[PDB]
């Protein structure tokens, strides 16, 4: 590997060991800064972004430039060691991706990164996935299906009433509509050890327009709110690893995202 690549690697690991040692609520952004205002200002060696006019500081465990990261070294590089911990410690874990236009590439590639027919997770794992959609008004939609779906709050997981598949080969597996993209979609990917039914459970939120992002942040941090989307993420936060992804490429939007970004760590952690 190149001297960066290594660099990287080591980093990437001392930093989710000081989150460990912190009990840090892990937050990351991941940006299109050359779609974002130009008196934002980036620190993509110490984390931070700061609004120019207003001199407010957002920090972040660390800011991704997605013009340097596709979504494929997203994964490989960026989540990896924490996804590789939380498998590791059998410890049932999330990615919450707030998002404020379409986002299918993120879920293509998150698909990609555990489930292709040569990842080191389908060595040692036989992967599931289900999918589903709740909309405010409520509507539930099974993802996996033709245009309906139950939940069920259990000690330590939710189970999904909707249809599950159990992947082979990556993407292949999955509908032809896999990738395209108010409410909330739900993945829910069980991991059973081959040879050993127990799985670790993963599960992916997409929170994907602005709409989507204000209920989380109204039902989490301003009211007990007991919608299925606001149930949803409070046993996801309490009960799991979890892992907040803001991803920020609209300028109208940035400024509530970061005002959110501040609450998630310091009003979970």
């Amino acid at each position: 590997a190149s001297t960066v690549e290594k660099e990287l690697l080591r980093s990437r690991r001392l930093e989710n060991s000081i989150i460990e040692q912190k009990g840090t609520m892990r937050c990351y952004a991941y940006v299109m800064e050359q779609n974002l205002p130009e008196n934002l200002l980036f620190d993509y060696e110490n984390g931070v972004i700061t609004q120019g006019l207003s001199e407010h500081v957002y920090k972040f465990n660390r800011v991704i430039p997605h013009l340097k990261v596709s979504e494929d070294k997203f994964f490989t590089q960026e989540y990896s060691v924490y996804h590789d911990m939380c498998l590791n410690q059998k410890k049932n874990f999330n990615l919450i991706s707030l998002s404020t236009t379409p986002h299918g590439s993120l879920r293509e590639s998150l698909i990609k990164f555990l489930a292709e027919k040569d990842t080191i997770y389908q060595k040692q794992y036989v992967i599931t996935l289900q999918f589903v959609f709740l909309s405010d008004d409520e509507f539930s939609q099974d993802m996996l299906l033709d245009y309906s779906i139950k939940l069920k709050f259990e000690k330590h997981s939710i189970s999904l009433d909707s249809k599950l598949v159990i992947i082979e080969n990556g993407l292949e597996d999955l509908p032809l509509n896999f990738s395209c993209d108010s409410g909330m979609g739900i993945i829910k990917v069980q991991f059973f050890p081959r040879d050993s039914p127990v799985p670790v459970d993963f599960y992916f939120i997409e929170l994907n327009n602005l709409k989507s992002i204000e209920q989380f942040d109204k039902s989490i941090f301003k009211k007990s709110c007991e919608t299925p989307i606001a149930l949803v993420l409070k046993k996801l936060i309490s009960d799991t690893k979890s892992f907040f992804l803001l991803n920020l490429n609209d300028s109208k939007n940035v400024n509530k995202l970061l005002t959110i970004s501040e609450e998630v760590q310091t009003q979970l952690c």
